[PDB]
DNA sequence: ATTATGACGCT
DNA sequence: AGCGTCAT
């Protein structure tokens, strides 16, 4: 009892900016601001395919993945933004440049992971011992947490028929217990963790334009979970105590890393349907269906425990450009490829020069990887060579002799191509 | 014809 | 080294 670890050591947060290409694109334009809007990308088969949508859109139903002209369908006044399209491909250099200003304005406040072009995970386990120091027995009021939902609160016995009224009241509940007295209070720690990270939105909205939710938790799963239970512009504290009643009828698909084929084995395997349904079985049990590693980490997520850390990386680890040809446009002649991966390289030189003179750092290895027509997988081959020169023209050549065997038979290329995937990687100082 | 592209585990 | 999974 005494002994049992129960996840509480540290005070972790997920940052998530919200419909984030929506509102880069709303920033610059301001005919698109508080309306139904998506960005799209490739206007000419079927109006574009849709990867952001803003929130007043989502009410009519319109989602990622869907294309433009079936959006207009569920919402005729849908507005649209195009993405920057250069050398035959999409462009995101604008989507990565502001994600440099949200990063860099939360790595002010602690040591942060980069998760994807527009989250990153927050360590404030420092950052809380400092201002818990700071304040010596300052109660925390509700005015410093003025955009923060408590899991789990309100609880027992009008304000809340209305959702302001509902998060209120809950604050409420959790402040009138919270005893101040005891630096060592994980909830303690969790709320001061809550004060800091509105304290940081407010400075990526003051600073940026851009607002954003967030999860503040023990560690990174509970974290990320939190940050989508009250999106929009809103950030949530999940404590441990709230876990077990969460859990209880919280979908296994919907924690990080169970979204896939594991997490469908586990619910075929087990019988089971909801993450808390997974404490009833062994350590032991879960690693012989699951193995050890996977094993050991459900035993001890769906108790609200995860010990991964929050690496200290800002930095993307590799840099990479690619463009499918789907179905007829598969590519079919040698000179196509070559043209592609030309203008594939292209981009790759561009974006690594950056990189070099921002970062300090050179990428040493090129891998090219195809698709071929008829293959499901994302990467139906993966070569590499030596990344010795930032040459667009050395780059495409190189990667052409590479793959170039892959071709059956031809002037002719077969089988066609539906992928082509240039990353640089394997990064040192300069 | 659900795209562009990341991190990282397994062998 | 090369492939498979999970992710935004
Ligand atoms: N499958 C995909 N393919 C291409 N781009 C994608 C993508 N998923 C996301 N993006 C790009 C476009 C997105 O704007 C961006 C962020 O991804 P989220 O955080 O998953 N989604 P958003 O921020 O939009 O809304 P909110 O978080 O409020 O739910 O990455
Ligand atoms: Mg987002
Ligand atoms: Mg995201």
């Amino acid at each position: 009892g005494p002994h049992m670890a129960t996840g509480q050591d540290r005070v972790v947060a997920l940052v998530d900016m919200d419909c984030f290409f929506v509102q880069v694109e709303q920033r610059q334009n301001p005919h698109l601001r508080n309306k139904p809007c998506a960005v799209v990308q490739y206007k000419s088969w079927k109006g574009g395919g849709i990867i952001a949508v803003s929130y007043e859109a989502r009410a009519f139903g319109v989602t990622r993945s869907m294309w433009a002209d079936d959006a207009k369908k569920l919402c005729p006044d849908l507005l649209l933004a195009q993405v920057r399209e250069s050398r035959g491909k999409a462009n995101l250099t604008k989507y990565r440049e502001a994600s440099v200003e949200v990063m860099e304005i939360m790595s002010r406040f602690a040591v942060i992971e980069r998760a994807s072009i527009d989250e990153a995970y927050v360590d404030l386990t420092s950052a809380v011992q400092e201002r818990l120091q700071k304040l010596q027995g300052q109660p925390i009021s509700a005015d410093l947490l003025p955009s923060t939902y408590i899991e789990g609160l309100p609880q027992g016995p009008e304000e809340t028929v209305q959702k302001e009224g509902m998060r209120k009241q809950g604050l409420f509940q959790w402040l009138d217990s919270l005893q101040i007295d005891n630096l060592t209070s994980p909830d303690l720690q969790l709320t001061v963790g809550a004060v800091i990270v509105e304290e940081m939105r407010a400075a990526i909205e003051r600073e940026t334009g851009f607002q954003c939710s967030a999860g503040i938790s023990h560690n990174k799963v509970l974290a990320k979970l939190a940050c989508g239970l009250n999106k929009p512009n809103r950030q949530t504290l999940v404590s441990h105590g709230s876990v077990p009643q969460l859990f209880s009828q919280m979908p296994i698909r919907k924690i990080r890393s169970l979204g896939g084929k594991l997490g469908a084995s586990v619910i075929e395997i087990l019988g089971i349907e909801y993450m808390g349904e997974l404490t009833q079985f062994t350590e032991s049990q879960l690693q012989s269906h699951f193995g050890e590693k996977n094993g050991s980490w459900l035993y001890a997520m769906c108790r609200g425990i995860e010990h991964d850390p929050v690496k200290p990386r800002q930095l993307p680890k590799t840099i990479g450009c690619s463009k499918n040809f789907p179905g007829k446009t598969a590519l079919a002649t040698r000179e196509q490829v070559q043209w592609w991966l030309l203008q594939l390289a292209q981009e790759l030189e561009e974006r690594l020069t950056k990189d070099r003179n921002d970062n300090d750092r050179v990428a040493t290895q090129l891998v090219v990887s195809i698709r071929v027509q008829g293959d499901k997988r994302l990467s139906s081959l993966r070569r590499c060579c030596a990344l010795t020169r930032y040459d667009a023209h050395k780059m495409s050549h190189d990667a052409f002799t590479v793959i170039k065997n892959c071709n059956t038979s031809g002037t002719e290329w077969s089988p066609p191509l539906t992928m082509l995937f240039l990353c640089a990687t394997k990064f040192s100082a300069s």
